[PDB]
């Protein structure tokens, strides 16, 4: 008893990684565009309304981080079981994750709703700015469960190679919102709150497609039942050992971003911040083609770990590095060459931005070596290693090397670029060296 997705995981790893890359990426990224579309749609109401939608953005990404954290812990745990032919173990991870989604989502709602007012005022919102932002935040915080269920049900689909279905449901919600937004905001006059209800409604639609697949159609590989449900401490530890370190990695990067922005103010000021902001978003676009491949790699290395197949696993992740490396060489060449054209497009602080695009994106050619190693760590079930590596990349060597450059050096805001490049390049080398050690150990365990 199998499916098209299950055969994919148990088949050639290269075929699986390449086939999964696109839907993996899209099915895990379109969610980010809710806040973007809501903000653009309400801008016709004035800069006040645009600012209210955007104040919620880091709160919103934090919830995604936790939802998506549980998602990968779930997906990577199912993938291993399918590779292991542990049918009952996979059915069990899926039910455990669904109960966790209800617990985590509701806990988020009842913890944020009373806290959201104090949180906004700490950012700097005062008076009416808090009021309009809260009108928006209140709707979505009370739908936090929906966001978590979507990311976990999809983690179940991606756990068995069914990325297309996970991608579909997300795309339908993300697109409905673009159409729904102006109807609620303007045609019905619900304003900023209208944008929030349009986002909440679109997310529910995503829920209903996923729920139909899991609970009504049930054409999935795994079976979802509460019949003879016995809670498993060993299953919790398997999910959480990837999921929680995944959320914390996301936290570590946000903290890193905060300290890095502080240095770019010091250098600095509003101008250095505008430049750092523009350059960092471009360089992040340059990683976009590589994100999905690192997500497939986790599912594929996972299936090979469950099969106890150490060659299939090694072949899978080394191949992902290989493909990712060739792609990033083109990306940085594109940025190196066409920098003044790209600088112009994103400033349509110009010459300072050109100088930043010819420095910053250079670490991208080493990124895959540390990124795919980290994805492999998650595949074997060892998220804490990916977490450690992440902290080392961001809180120690990224922040630490930029602070010294700007406080002990003459480079100015440029020291922030150099510190990030060096910080990222060194970590990729250490991580990749670490992954090789981990590989050699797995080859010995498998022999003995």
């Amino acid at each position: 008893k199998t499916t098209k997705g299950v055969q994919l995981l148990r088949g050639d790893p290269k075929k699986a990684i390449v086939r999964l890359s696109i839907p993996m990426m899209i099915g895990m990224s379109v969610q980010t565009l809710y806040n973007l579309a809501d903000g653009i749609w309400v801008s016709g109401l004035g800069p006040e309304s645009l600012a209210a939608v955007g104040l919620f953005f880091p709160v919103f990404m934090g919830i995604i981080a936790l939802a998506a954290g549980l998602g990968v812990g779930t997906s990577s745990a199912i993938a291993r079981r399918i590779g292991a032919r542990d049918k009952e173990g996979a059915d069990n991870v899926a039910v455990h994750s669904l109960i966790l989604s209800l617990i985590l989502g509701v806990t988020i709602t009842i913890t944020m709703l009373p806290a959201i007012d104090s949180l906004f005022r700490s950012m700097g919102a005062k008076g009416e700015a808090v009021e309009l932002a809260i009108e928006y935040a209140r709707v979505l915080l009370a739908g936090a469960f929906i966001i978590v269920f979507n990311n976990v049900g999809n983690g179940i689909l991606r756990g068995e190679g069914d990325a297309n279905r996970a991608m579909l449901a997300m795309v339908l919600g993300s697109g409905l919102n673009i159409v729904l937004d102006p109807i609620f905001i303007y045609t019905l006059g619900f304003g900023v709150v209208g944008a929030a209800y349009a986002t909440l409604l679109s997310m529910v639609v995503t829920s209903l497609f996923i729920a139909y697949w899991l609970f009504v159609k049930r054409d999935t590989y795994v079976d979802i039942t509460l019949r003879d449900f016995s809670p498993s401490r060993e299953i919790l530890k398997d999910i959480l050992r990837v999921g929680l370190p995944s959320s914390l990695s996301q936290l570590s990067m946000s903290i890193a971003m905060f300290f890095l922005n502080s240095v770019a103010i010091t250098a600095g000021g509003e101008n250095g911040v505008a430049v750092f902001t523009s350059a960092w978003r471009i360089t992040m676009l340059g990683i976009v083609p590589i994100l999905g491949m690192a997500a497939a790699t986790t599912s594929v290395t996972g299936a090979a770990y469950g099969e106890r197949n150490v060659e299939k696993l090694e072949t899978a992740y080394l191949y992902a590095i290989k493909i990712a490396f060739m792609i990033e060489l083109a990306v940085v060449a594109f940025i190196m060459l066409f920098a003044p054209q790209v600088a112009y497009l994103f400033t349509y602080i110009k010459g300072d931005l050109i100088s930043a695009l010819r420095t910053l994106p250079v670490f991208l050619v080493l990124t895959p070596f540390g990124m795919m190693t980290s994805a492999m760590f998650q595949g074997i079930g060892e998220g804490e290693k990916s977490l450690i590596l992440t902290i080392f990349r961001t809180l120690v060597m990224q922040v630490g090397f930029a602070y010294i450059f700007v406080h002990y050096t003459t480079l100015g805001l440029r020291g922030v670029w150099i510190g990030i490049v060096i910080g990222n390049m060194v970590a990729a080398i250490v991580g990749f060296l670490w992954g090789r050690m981990r590989i050699s150990a797995l080859k010995k365990t498998s022999a003995t």
